[PDB]
């Protein structure tokens, strides 16, 4: 199926320090409804101007 001869490079291994445990609370809260719906709800659209995002 080619795609044959194929390789990656470099890594940052950043979040497997702070990831190594996970984060000590007490009775706190992890999302919204299940995971991904705490993050999942955030509706952010611009048209034109500059820097998409961190806006809003």
């Amino acid at each position: 199926g080619g795609k044959w001869s194929k390789s990656s490079v470099v890594g940052w291994p950043a979040v497997r320090e702070r990831m190594r445990r996970a984060e000590p609370a007490a009775d706190g809260v992890g999302a919204a409804s299940r995971d991904l719906e705490k993050h999942g709800a955030i509706t952010s659209s611009n048209t034109a101007a500059n820097n998409a995002a961190c806006a809003w």
